[PDB]
């Protein structure tokens, strides 16, 4: 009955056969995104209506289109063709990533370069990288992937520890050209292998690790109802999945007595983005939106019990449509359990004689996805106090080159002969904020020193000032770690017990942002990137900050567009958009398969609640 | 048999009986700290010298006396008398907590102020805090702790919520006399209590949180040999306890294939202050060296198995001196466990068909500390990445005043009628660095950014810039967290499989430094918390950043005066002054009992190892 409930097989179905009987999925077409339209607001109407939005590209080269379906009403919404110069072309296809190592093999000047290197072409693995935008005039308006050369010696053999240096090759996907093949000179393959499963590489395992049992003999604290609203603790909410998107939270709320009170309304990392900071023409053009261009939530890891997830685990298996319109079962593709979380609160009292003490737990909602050589997990955490956190777990293996002769001031050296360029891993989370009901504001909040004086002293005095964002046009902010500067999102028509109004604070992890140079094509096209924060009006076609077509798109697509009509956001139906990232030179540890790094935000209650709202806790 | 070993009660019944017949321990002698000193550098000599450092008081105003006795040979081996007015008090006595309130009982200014609030004395306590170094001539030489007063409503009221405003007293605890008492004006006494174990606050106890259950069927996977020596997947050191710096760590070494390196040679919290911000004279002295001052591990909590501590946990029973020299045991005063940490590496590849994850755990090593208000945990992580972490945990409840009549800039009201003034906790962690041995440097580096143009012809290139810090004169350096600025800890003369110096990377959470008008005295009693990190070369006595004596001590003691040796640091036998803390305004939901807040920071492998350290992990 829930209009947030997970998208099912037969609705995926209907839709398939809504496309088929209206003229709109041929054999030249491919669905390359399909997902759930959110409710539209205001939906206290019961009028449920299940839409579904389609991205379809053709294969002959026919215009692609967007196309709205109605599965209750079994109708198409909306058709429109798009031109792909102007508005941008349609993510990546998984069944592209074969094209084009298959085009090149046939290109003789792929071919010659490889014969230079005694390259056996069958052994030759090449990575379908996206394009970007750059000088080259005859890629406007077509479907182009840029390929990068890897060795596999054996069909069980790592590649990324062979890269091929020094050659580049660009192709037009659709017409089946090799427009250009770059060769800027032979640089020796690495020769060491990166296998880590190899028992010559590992040495032998250790027997020293005892086994950690982590059970609940009562079974879990949270409940599962209608397939995807979660209660646990106080906290309720729905879990959406979206082949772009990836896990997406909806209506977050907390019961604070008998009222539930909303805090967030969908909840989501809304662009990803790596770009590589190697000037070497081989890569300079790489910047991979791995949510934009690729879709996370298609290559979701099916996790494994005990190994991915620990404990007494509760599985959700998302539906999503294959490149024809069929479902598909992504089975055990996100985990949900919770977690014990150390102290949550302790006193003991040299007065009163009492001791006291009470133990945290959260719940965690993830997901694991993979795309070329990077994995990362995406964890959502609801903690007992108010708390929510977001960290992203950054894995797989790094991206490779040649180390060069002389060194490199933008590639670390990780075995011989081998680099590893610099790059950054940029996210972006759409927070729609509800705090207590969609009348919202955001303030800026700094630390302020004080100068030893009059009504100061003895110098000791320090306060806080805070800054209300009126409208779009100032609601672009930068980080300020020394002033320790965090964001309030508060709703100025509800106030707690001692009249002011309640709120969340966000704290952010306060990283680097892009370091490209401004004038770059890869600062005008992920701009999200360039800033913390971003505070937007809501607006229902308002959905990711680079906007809905990242791939090959010009520029300027999505916030910086959005925030130019400079609404009032002052006490309004509000989005902040939180850009955080880590910024990766390569150590040898990351090598030949890298530990996870993490990087995250959190938001915590600030006068949200009357007092403690974990005094209710009992002593375990 | 090792030097590194645990005080044993006979080795404190030794020294008190050492002591007590060379005449230093008569009955109106207190002993304010005890302590094993660590051996000297170059020890490789098998002559073991246990040997005490004592700090005695002395009651009837005598001076007191630094005395260091080797209990191996049953001697004195100094006794120096103390100049209090010039190198500083002693530490507060555990003892002195009630005198403050029972001299303020019989002193008619006091009774006199009572009486107008209409207050009974018998329901009047008084938090004893340390006096600092203000305007006060007569303060100078004696041993002075200020007073502010707090009512219980009955034996087991919290205090807390219950602050008398406008009034302090200060109290000279040797002579036994009132020097000043300072009433600026009647405030209402809050009158909610703040009980967080009654019923009617805390409402019905959930019942919704089912068991969590975390065994070790076979047992940990560490091993304890000697006492305190702890051997845990390639890490071995020895833990250590002072009733200073609490919880110390020796020797961290990872054993690497055949060879044991050595990463840290000690480490611990050396010092933290907690300064106030409010600038009403009543509190406008306040600011406590929890460390320093009042000797965190003395006060260390007996941890209980399930509330404080889950899971399969070992525990250390520390021995200290009360203060008559008799050897008092704190049962259960360190928890050792490992833990779960989620995954370590994973990566599912899509040319050599392999899936592969590997999961991560950490060792923990932790005490809890309460002194008055405010309870503590400190947080030690060894991970099997390399890692090494340390976490502060900060709860109990809030110091609290009044909230004025038309608010304040320096103080969050959290009830009706009660005030939290704005306050810091600030950390200083000392790592006596041994990165592959003595011979050390730091490094500072930053993020680079570049402009567009020749040789970056993209605008994408990124890179970093290293600076080698020489000698002490340039050691004491900034945070800047928009630039990623790390700190490196190298080894010169040790470099790994390409040849590069081996070392370890300091990330710190880049948290707002001390706010005090650098003219404040408490910016000069607690210079160190004015900068993030500084370098000096190691010297057996440069033990904490503010000095020996850091009670009623006029400021510049400890790191400003080591530096200014200007020693060679290149190079060299250096250690590591990391300073880290919380800016804590005060929320609604702080109070009445405080939820977990946490600061801290981490120390990661930087080509230390040739590849990653944990490849040899089994797939679980
Ligand atoms: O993460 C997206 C870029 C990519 C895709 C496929 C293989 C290697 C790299
Ligand atoms: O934390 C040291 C200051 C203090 C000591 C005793 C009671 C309250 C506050
Ligand atoms: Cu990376
Ligand atoms: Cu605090
Ligand atoms: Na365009
Ligand atoms: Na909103
Ligand atoms: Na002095
Ligand atoms: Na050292």
């Amino acid at each position: 009955a829930s209009p947030f409930r997970l998208a099912s097989a037969g609705e995926i179905s209907e839709v398939q056969g809504i496309l088929r009987t209206a003229g709109l999925l041929g054999p030249e077409k491919r669905i390359a995104y399909l997902g759930v339209l959110d409710p539209a607001r205001g939906a206290g109407s019961e009028a449920e209506d299940r839409r579904f939005r389609v991205f379809i590209h053709d294969v002959s080269g026919a215009r692609p289109q967007e196309v709205t379906v109605s599965v209750t009403n079994g109708t198409v919404i909306s058709a429109v063709e798009l031109d792909t110069a102007a508005t941008g072309e349609l993510p990546v296809l998984e069944e592209e990533f074969e094209v084009v190592e298959q085009l090149l093999a046939t290109d003789e000047r792929w071919l010659k370069a490889l014969a230079a290197r005694n390259l056996d072409v069958s052994k030759v693995r090449v990575a379908p990288l996206s394009a970007g935008v750059f000088e080259y005039a005859e890629e406007r308006g077509r479907r182009i992937l840029r390929g990068l050369a890897f060795v596999q010696d054996f069909p069980e053999d790592s590649a990324w520890a062979h890269p091929v240096d020094g050659l580049v090759a660009y192709v037009d996907v659709v017409s089946k050209e090799v427009t250009r093949v770059i060769d800027t000179g032979v640089f020796p393959v690495p020769a060491e292998h990166g296998n880590y499963t190899d028992p010559e590489l590992t040495g032998p395992l250790r027997t020293t690790q005892k086994p950690i049992s982590i059970t609940q003999p009562e079974g879990p604290s949270f409940t599962v109802t209608g397939g995807n609203h979660i209660e646990w603790e106080k906290w309720s909410l729905d879990v959406g999945f979206d082949v772009r998107e990836g896990v997406v939270l909806h209506n977050i709320a907390f019961r604070d007595g008998d009222r539930l009170r909303p805090i967030i309304n969908r909840a989501s990392i809304a662009e990803m983005v790596v770009p590589y900071g190697d000037p070497s023409p081989i890569r300079s053009w790489q910047n991979y939106f791995d949510t934009g261009e690729y879709l996370v939530g298609q290559y979701a890891n099916s996790l494994e019990l005990g190994c991915d997830c620990l404990g007494d685990i509760t599985y959700l298996s998302p539906v999503i449509s294959d490149a024809f319109g069929n479902p598909r079962e992504i089975r055990n593709g996100i985990c949900m359990h919770e977690e014990d979380w150390g102290i949550l609160a302790k006193h003991s009292d040299l007065w009163s004689g009492i001791n006291y003490t009470r133990r945290n737990r959260r719940m965690v909602i993830s997901f694991f996805t993979t795309i070329g050589n990077y994995d990362y997990g995406f964890y959502w955490y609801l903690y007992l106090d108010g708390t929510i956190e977001f960290e992203a777990k950054a894995t797989g293996v790094v991206f490779t080159s040649a180390f060069p002769e002389g060194g490199s001031d933008n590639i670390s050296q990780l075995a011989p002969g081998l680099g590893a360029p610099f790059h950054q891993h940029i996210f972006s989370a759409r927070l729609d904020m509800a705090i207590d009901g969609f009348t919202n504001r955001v303030e800026e909040e700094d630390v302020v020193r004080q100068t030893m004086g009059p009504g100061n002293e003895r110098g000791n005095a320090f306060s806080r000032k805070r800054t209300v964002l009126t409208r779009e046009s100032e609601a672009v902010r930068e980080a300020d770690a020394r002033t320790g500067r965090t964001w309030i999102i508060s709703n100025p028509e509800s106030k707690n017990r001692l009249n002011e109004p309640v709120g969340y604070k966000l704290h952010a992890h306060n990283q680097p942002t892009l370091l490209a140079d401004p004038g770059s094509s890869i600062a005008r096209r992920a701009a999200f990137a360039t800033k913390d924060l971003w505070v937007t009006r809501y607006a229902d076609d308002e959905r990711y900050p680079t906007g809905d077509f990242v791939n090959q798109h010009s520029g300027g697509a999505g916030l910086p567009s959005y925030i130019a009509q400079d609404r009032d956001i002052d006490g309004q139906d509000i989005v902040v958009w939180h850009t955080f990232g880590l910024t990766h030179f390569p150590r040898v540890e990351d090598w030949p398969i890298m530990p996870v790094d993490t990087v995250g935000f959190k938001l915590r209650p600030e006068g949200f609640f009357d007092r403690s709202p974990v005094l209710d806790v009992p002593a375990n």
